[PDB]
């Protein structure tokens, strides 16, 4: 089976465009494609890597499909699993909001033990917040925007999952 389980929310439906990027590159003998709606806790437990995409929607609002499950992601074990977070937004009226429930994930996986990687650049935020800020300089995941929308991503998530295959070490599975 698969080594790295990819679970994306979604609402338009473009988070899958960007599990799929994810998995052609890792190729489908490292990663596998999947939206928690037909989860269970042990569904995540039977993966070492976790990819958890998320989008934000209504002013900080992280989807249902993912907050029905964030009561159970709280009992997930994470102990030694290796977790990557990525987002995509709109923030000219949401300007605290921007990737907010990438937050929201990474306040749950960390006491459960998970090991954080992929943080991807603000390269000088400009709003006026974001949760998913580890610091001023870098989200604590892939967070996709270009001018109030994600565009240009085809590059920005290459560079993502380049940079996460060298902290996963999936490049030297990937590049075999
Ligand atoms: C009414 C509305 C509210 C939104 N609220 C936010 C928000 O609080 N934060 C954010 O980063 N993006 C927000 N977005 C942007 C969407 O996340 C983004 O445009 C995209 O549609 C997400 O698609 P997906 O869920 O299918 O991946 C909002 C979009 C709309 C239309």
């Amino acid at each position: 089976m698969a080594i790295t389980g990819i679970f994306f929310g979604s609402d338009t439906g473009n988070t899958e465009n960007i599990a799929k990027m994810i998995q052609k590159q890792l190729g489908k003998d490292v990663a596998d494609v999947h939206d928690i709606a037909k989860s269970s806790k042990e569904d995540l437990e039977a993966y070492d890597i976790l990819l958890l995409g998320i989008p934000t929607w209504y002013y900080g609002e992280a989807q249902c499909d993912w907050d029905d499950f964030f009561p159970t992601l709280e009992e997930i074990d994470f102990n030694g699993k290796l977790v990557a977070l990525f987002g995509c937004g709109d923030q000219e009226d949401y300007a605290e909001y921007f990737c907010d429930a990438l937050g929201t994930i990474r306040d749950i996986i960390e006491p459960r033990g998970a090991t954080i990687v992929g943080h991807w650049p603000t390269a000088g935020y400009h709003f006026e917040a974001s949760k998913g800020l580890a610091d001023d300089d870098h989200f604590v995941g892939l967070a996709i925007d270009e001018d109030r929308q994600p565009e240009l991503t085809a590059e920005r998530v290459e560079k993502w999952v380049k940079q996460i295959s060298e902290e996963l070490h999936l490049d030297e599975i990937l590049n075999a």
